[PDB]
Formats: structure tokens, sequence, C-alpha cells
């Protein structure tokens, strides 16, 4: 179908990321609530970068799935790209954490849950990864989780160490994720780049007393060295912890 700028009204910001602005949007025709991200092919040159848009877009366009976020449309005319996307009411799962500071661990569980099964899907379809930084993950209207990824601690050890990756890199990911979520900031923090380099290397980390084994465990077994010993997801959504606490309707 033909999009255009006309059959959009217009909302309120969202969010001013690098390249450009996400809006709040209205298809005039079906009165169809969206998000519209706006891009400067200008800037889009200098960074290099049409590259890298045009797969993802590709790529995204095609999947589809509950928990990953839509894309559904991209237009552009004279000196700027358009993308349609889903609208994710709830916003980010990183204000979601700057508020509460912290997840308990049902939470927590059930968005390792999504993701996990996003990731799986992503994978049977042989796509990996994603920078999957709690800025990079939306809430739907049922607090859905979902996800939308177009520095640095989340990077595994094979690809900072300049090594060869596959998909276990998702499986770390995860592991940081699920730290992040429970203890509030990422298990490899630090001040300075290098700093994280090295803690990184030696997968050095540590749990504040208030982390459940269940949960020590499971991050233990993501944020292991060698990409060959951590799990894979369908053993992650089987861990007990998860099975625990995963409030899955
Ligand atoms: O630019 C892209 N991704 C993307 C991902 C998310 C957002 N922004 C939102 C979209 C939908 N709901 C949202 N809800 C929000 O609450 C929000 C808050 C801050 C920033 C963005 C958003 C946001 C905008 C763009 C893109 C590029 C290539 C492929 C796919 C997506």
């Amino acid at each position: 179908r033909q999009w255009a700028l006309e059959d959009f009204e217009i909302g309120r910001p969202l969010g001013k990321g690098k390249f450009g602005n996400v809006y709040l949007a209205r298809e005039k025709q079906s009165k169809f609530i969206l998000a519209l991200k706006v891009l400067f092919k200008a800037q889009l040159e200098k960074a290099g970068v049409e590259h890298q848009l045009r797969r993802e877009v590709e790529i995204q366009s095609h999947l589809r799935h509950p928990n990953i976020l839509r894309l559904y449309g991209y237009f552009h005319d004279a000196t700027r790209v358009y993308l349609i996307l889903e609208y994710a009411p709830l916003g980010t799962v990183y204000r979601e954490l700057q508020k509460l500071s912290k997840f308990d661990e049902q939470r927590t569980a059930t968005y390792i849950t999504e993701l996990a099964n996003a990731l799986s899907y992503c994978h049977s379809k042989r796509v990996i990864h994603r920078d999957i930084k709690p800025e990079n993950l939306l809430l739907g209207s049922a607090g859905e989780l979902k996800i939308a990824d177009f520095t640095l601690d989340y990077l595994p050890p094979e690809m900072i160490e300049g090594r060869m990756h596959d998909e276990k890199v998702d499986l770390w990911s995860l592991g940081v994720l699920c730290y992040e979520f429970l203890v509030g900031k990422p298990p490899f923090e630090a001040n300075t780049y290098q700093e994280t380099y090295k803690r990184i290397s030696r997968v050095e980390f540590t749990f504040p007393d208030f982390v459940t084994e269940g949960a020590r465990d499971l991050i233990s077994r993501l944020l292991k060295h060698n990409p060959s010993q951590r799990p894979m997801l369908r053993e992650v959504l089987e861990h007990p912890w998860i099975t625990a606490n995963s409030s899955k309707p």
C-alpha cells in the first residue's frame, strides 16, 4: 500500500533519537493509533548507515511476534525517511526501571520468558544479536513485553574479545538482563569503558545478598565465558526459577 505524511495526523513526541524523532500519530483513515519515526536521509548519509537501515527494515518488515514490535510501513519524501510502527503505550523498560529502581522476581521472570520466546523465534528465522538494552524494550498496553532494536555492557566476551560469536550471544545478554532487572544495574557496569572490557573478559561480577539462589543459578549459567556452556532457550524457559515465578496468562 502507499503511505504519505498526509495520511497521518501527528501527535506528541515520545523520544528524540540520533538521526531523528518518534511521534505519536494516527492514520487519518482508520484512526489507527501508532508511532511514527522520523529520519533524515541527510544525517543518515553522513553516518553512512542507510545500509544498516534498508536491511533491518526489510528484516523487521517480515517478522511477526506478539513480543516484538511491529513495523508496519516505511515511506520517504524529499529529505527524511518515515517509519510507521506499532505504538507501545506503556513506554520502555528503561523508565520502568528508573522508576522502581528494581524489579521483583515475578516481573523479571516473566520478562525473561518473553524475551526468550522472542529470541527463539527471531533465531528460528535465523536472525541474531539484537541489542537488547532495557531502553530497547518497550511495553504493550498489557505490560506485555516487546522489543524494538534497530556501549557495551551488554556485549559478551567473545565480541569485545574480538573473537567468533553465534546465537549463544543472545544467551549472554539474557543473563545481563535478568541481572539488571533484579538488581537494578547491569552486572558489569563500571566507570570507564576499559574497566568494562576487563570485567567482562573475567566475567567478574557479584550478587547482592538479596538475590535468590534461583536467580543466581540461572544468571550464572547464562553468563559463562564459554559460549558453549550456556543453556539454550527452551532450557531457560524450562529453568525452575522461571517456572516458579513466571506469571504466564
Ligand atoms: O527506528 C526504529 N525503531 C523504533 C523503536 C521504538 C520507537 N519508539 C516508540 C515506538 C512505539 N512506542 C513507543 N512508546 C514509547 O513509549 C516510546 C518512548 C520513548 C521512545 C520511543 C517510544 C516508542 C521508535 C523507533 C526502527 C528502525 C528500523 C527497524 C525497526 C525499527
